[PDB]
C-alpha cells in the first residue's frame, strides 16, 4: 500500500532527464525503485532483452523431462527433446494460446494442450490438430521458440528475438566452471523467496558486504590491481589446475573470481567444514574457496570444492522480486549418508532471510517521498556503484533512437 | 500478478486498428482478453448498453420480496411492489449516495435507508425524508429506476436510459419457454463462482464442444440447413407442441434449440434419469430433450423436460468473471421427496469447475507477451466465430461517431 | 474490486469545472470520493502541506522514547531528544534510504540505521557513518526534519516546508485545553481500524448526527448566535475558571465548545458516570460536559472532566481511511483500580464500529456510476457542509496558478 500511496504525488518519471543528471557516486532517484514506468522499462529493455538464467541441466536429465518458469508475463518451457538436445518454447498452445505444461516440472512423450489436444513433439512441431481443415498449415503452428544456450551445466535463456552475445561471456567462464561438472549434479534442495523490495535493490544489497558484519552472524564464520594475499591464493588454485583470477567484463556484466574463505573454512557450514562428503567436481586444493560469478540482472552464484548454489533473480513488481536459491550436489551423494540437509542448507537460508529483511526494510523508506539519492561508500560500495553503472547504461542504450 | 506483469509492456490498445485489421476466423489479439482499456469498452458499451439476465423472477414471489446484484460498479435492487409488478431501482439512496439494501435477499414494507431514513415505497418514490426544510420536493428525488423486462419468468435488465429492442427477442422466445412454466418455479439450488478468465474467455468456451470429450466426463453421458436427424427430433417435440426449431437473430444475439441429449439420456444427472419426479411445465415428449438458449453478453441456459438451468455471466475485472449457476424446479417439487439435491446439481457443479480450470489456463498462456492470434476449427468452433462477431460488431457499432 | 470497476467507466476528473460548478447544499461529485486522481490532489495539497495531530506527547515521557507513523508515503519518527525537547524526522537514513526505526515505539540511545549502521543523535546530526572517505561532509546528511508544535499535549506535525500558520490555533485553544493537564496523562487504550470510505465520508459522516438516533443506541445515552440553555451552560463553565464559549476558525479549519450532555450524564459511560475516578485535569464543575475539538483535516476530539479521547483520520487509498482512537487519562490512575478498561472504552468503540459500518455502506452506493449529489439538510448536516466548503476552498487555492 506504501507503493500505491507513494504513487499518487510522485513527480512525472522524465526517465531522459534522470539519466542525464545522474551521478555514478549516489542511489537512485526514488522512481528506480518505485515507479511502474520504470518498472516497465526494465521489463521490455533489461529483461526481456538480455540472457538470463533459468535453471541448472540436470533438473532436465531424463528423457520427456520438462520444467516450467515464469519470466515477467512470458511463460516458458523448457524440454530434453527426442535426440538429447535441451530446448526452451513459449507454454503457450498456437491454436487459442493455453498453457500447455501446468505442473512446474513433469516428463512427457508428446506436449499435448489440455484445452482441445494439439499435440506437439518435443522440438515444437505441431503433429496434430483436430478437425482443422484443409487448409490447414500446421507448419505455421509450431511452438514459438525461445534462445537458449547451455552454460556448462546451466541453462541459459533469452526472449529478444535478437539476443546480444552469449559466447564470449561463455568462453570466459567454462575453464572456470568446467571444474565443478555441474552436468553431473543433482538438486539436493530449492529454496524460492519473494523480498519486497525492486530488483535492483535486490542486486545492490547482494554487491556489497558493508551491511554483512552486522546482518549475517552465519555468513561471516565462512565468507570474509590485486593484492599479495589474494595472488597467492589464486596462484595456489591455478598451480593446481583450478581456474581461479579475476575476470570482469569489458561492459560490466559478469565477473568471475575464487575466493579464498575465512579462517579454516572449506564450505559454507555452520562448522566450517565441506557440507558434502562426495564432491561436486574435482576442484583442488580443497580450500580453493568459492567461485563468485556474476551475470546481470538475472544471477550470481557460489561455486565450492564439495557443493555449489546457484542465486536466481526475477522481477514480480516494482517492488517485488523473486530469489530462487539452488543447491548443487554430486548426483550420486546421498541425502542422510554424504549430507545433512539442515547442515547443507542453513546458513544460506538464514543469509537469504535477513538480506530479504534489509532489502524490505530499505524499500520502505525508499517510498517515502522524502528519499534523495545517498553517497555509496568507495570502500565499501564500488561493487554497488559498478552495478548501477552496467544498469544504467543498459538502460540509455536501450532508450536511444 | 500475471496481468499486472503483462499491463507494463503491452503496446497501446489502438482499438480502432486492431478492430479494423480483425479476421473473423481466428482469436482475439490479446489486449481484447487482458487489457484494462478493453474492459471500460466492454463495459461502458457492451454490459452498460445491453439487456442484461438477472434472476429468475420466482425469487420475488412474495409481498414486499427484494433482490440485490452488482453489474461492474452498479448496485441494483430489484423488488415485488405492493402492487404485484416487479420493478428494479439503482440501491443508492438520493440523500448522501447509500446502499439502502445490503442484503443479497429479503422482504420490506418499505424501502428505508439505513443511514438517515429517508424512506422509499416500493415503487421508488420518497415519501418521508427527515427535516429537509420546506424548500425540499420530494419528487425529484425518488430512486432511479432500471430498465426491466420479464422474459416468461426470467427477469432482464438494461442499464441504459436508451434501451434497444428486447421485443423482437421477447417475442421470438415466448413460445419455447412458456411451455416450462417458470413462473411456478422454485430456486432448488445457486452456485456462483468466479472463472479467472475474461468474460470473452468464458463465452469461447461455452460456444464450442470442441473441448468438451476430454474434459467433461460426467456431461458427456447425458450432452451430445438442418440435418435429417435433428429435424425429425424437433418434429416429435412439435408434433406434440413443444416449440423446437433453430432460430437464430438476425444480428447473431441470441439463439434458441431444442437439442436431443445423448442415448435413453432424460436429464442430466449421472443416472441420465430424470432428476426431479414432479416436472417443471409441460414439454412432451419426455425424451424431448435440453432447450438451449443464450442472449449475448449475459446468459446461456438449459430448459430440460424436468428441471432447468440458468447462467449468468458478469465481468468482475480484466481477467475474473462470475458465473451464477441457478437450478429452477417446480415450487411444489420436494427436496428430499421428488428430488435429490446431490443428484440434482452434481453434473454442472462438476462441468463449471472443469470448464472454469480449462478458462484459467487458457487466460494464464493469453498474457503472456508472446501470446498470437490462433485459427479457430471451421467444423468445431464456427460457434466461437459466431459470438467472436457479434462482440466485435458491437463494439465498432458502439464506437461509431 | 468495486473501487476498480467504478474507475474504468468513469468520465475524465475535470477538476476545475467540477469545482466551478460545485453548490454548497449538496454531497460532492463521485470522483471526489472515489476517484484515485483527486486522492493524489487530496494527498499532495491537503495532508502534505496542513498540520496534522499525530500523537499525545505523553507517549514520549521517557529519555530516548520514540514513535513512528505513516503519513500517506511518509514514514515520520517523533524522538524525545536529549535535551528534553520533542523533535520529529523523516525516518529515511540518509546513505541509502532505509528506515530506521522499525517498531512503533520504543527507547534508544541514538538513532542507528540498521543497514550499515550510519548513526545520528537524537536532534538529527550524523555523528558516525562507516568508512565514507575525506570527503564526506556529514553536515550534508542528517536526518531531514519534519515540522512539529506541541498543542499543550497534544504533538502536531507538518509535512510542507512552509507550513501555514499553527499561532493562530494554538492561542485560540490553550485556554480550552490547559485545564485538561493533557502532559500529564497516559494512553490508557489505542484503537486503530480501517474504514473502507474516502476520508471525505469518514468527516462527513463525524460532523452530523442526523445519523445517531438510529445508529448508536450507546452513544446516545450520554451524547445529546447561541441559544439560552446552551449560553447557561457555558456561562457556568467560565464562571468556574473552566473555558468552554464557541470558537469557530475564520476559514473554519477548527472549532472549540464544551458542551453540555444528556440527563445526569457525567461521561461516555453506559452508565453515565465518571469512568475514571482519578480525573485528568482540573475542569468544573464536574458536569461540564464534552469539549469538542476539531481541526481539518486530521482529527475531531473529546475532552471530558475525568478522561480525554483523541481522533486522528489518515488516509490509506481513495476508498480506505485509518481512524486512531485515544484514551487519555490521568497518568497515576490505576488500571483495576481507579477504572476499568471495558467500562472506559466500550461505547466508544462500539460507536466508531457503527460509523464504520455506516460509512462503508455509503462509499458502497457511491462507487454505482448512478450516484449524483444529493442536498444536505439544513436543519442537521450544515456542519458536513461547513466541512465540504472548507475542503474544496483548500483544494481551489492549493491549485491556484
Ligand atoms: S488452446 Fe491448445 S488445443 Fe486449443
Ligand atoms: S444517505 Fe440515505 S438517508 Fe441519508
Ligand atoms: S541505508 Fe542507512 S546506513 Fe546504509
Ligand atoms: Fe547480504
Ligand atoms: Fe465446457
Ligand atoms: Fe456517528
Amino acid at each position: 500500500n506504501l507503493y500505491f500511496q507513494s504513487m499518487m504525488t510522485a513527480n512525472p518519471t522524465s526517465i531522459h532527464q534522470r539519466l542525464d543528471r545522474r551521478l555514478s557516486g549516489f542511489s537512485l532517484e526514488q522512481p528506480f525503485y518505485t515507479s511502474p514506468e520504470v518498472y516497465a522499462l526494465d521489463l521490455q529493455h533489461i529483461f526481456y532483452k538480455q540472457w538470463l538464467y533459468a535453471v541448472p541441466v540436470c533438473q532436465l536429465a531424463k528423457a520427456g523431462s520438462y520444467t516450467t518458469l515464469r519470466v515477467g508475463a512470458y511463460e516458458v518451457v523448457i524440454v530434453r527433446s527426442r535426440d538429447g538436445e535441451v530446448r526452451a518454447f513459449h507454454n503457450s498452445c498456437r491454436h487459442r494460446g493455453s498453457l500447455i505444461c501446468k505442473a512446474r516440472q513433469g516428463q512427457v512423450a508428446k506436449l499435448v494442450c489440455p484445452y482441445h489436444q494439439w499435440t506437439y513433439e518435443l522440438d515444437g512441431k505441431l503433429i496434430w490438430a483436430n478437425d482443422m481443415g484443409p487448409d490447414f498449415d500446421a507448419s505455421k503452428y509450431g511452438l514459438k521458440p525461445v534462445n537458449l544456450r547451455n552454460l556448462d551445466g546451466l541453462i541459459y535463456i533469452c526472449l529478444s528475438d535478437t539476443p546480444p552475445d552469449f559466447q564470449t561471456f561463455a568462453q570466459l567462464a567454462r575453464p572456470y566452471l568446467e571444474v565443478h561438472d555441474l552436468k553431473d549434479a543433482k538438486v539436493a534442495f530449492t529454496s524460492t523467496i519473494i523480498e519486497k523490495g525492486n530488483w535492483k535493490l535486490v542486486w545492490e544489497n547482494n554487491r556489497e558486504c558493508y551491511h554483512c558484519s552486522s546482518n549475517h552472524p552465519a555468513l561471516c564464520r565462512s565468507f570474509p590491481g590485486v593484492s599479495k594475499k589474494l595472488q597467492a591464493h589464486f596462484d595456489r588454485c591455478e598451480a593446481a589446475g583450478t581456474p581461479a583470477q579475476f575476470v570482469l567484463a569489458g561492459d560490466g556484466q559478469y565477473r568471475l573470481a575464487r575466493m579464498p574463505l575465512q579462517e579454516k573454512a572449506l564450505s559454507y557450514t555452520m562448522d566450517g567444514k565441506a557440507a558434502v562428503s562426495r564432491h561436486l567436481g574435482r576442484v583442488a586444493p580443497p580450500d580453493a574457496g568459492t567461485l563468485l560469478m556474476f551475470h546481470y540482472p538475472s544471477t550470481w552464484n557460489h561455486f565450492l570444492p564439495d557443493h555449489s548454489l546457484t542465486f536466481r533473480v526475477m522481477p514480480i513488481s516494482p517492488t517485488e522480486t523473486e530469489v530462487t536459491t539452488t543447491w548443487l550436489v554430486h548426483k550420486d551423494a546421498v541425502e542422510g549418508v554424504d549430507y545433512d540437509l539442515k547442515r547443507l542448507t542453513e546458513v544460506w537460508i538464514a543469509t537469504n532471510d535477513e538480506d530479504r529483511e534489509i532489502v524490505e526494510t530499505n524499500q520502505q523508506g525508499i517510498l517515502s517521498p522524502a528519499y534523495v539519492p545517498g553517497p555509496y561508500s568507495p570502500g565499501q560500495e564500488s561493487g554497488v556503484m559498478q552495478f548501477v553503472d552496467w544498469y544504467a547504461a543498459s538502460l540509455e542504450r536501450a532508450l536511444a533512437p
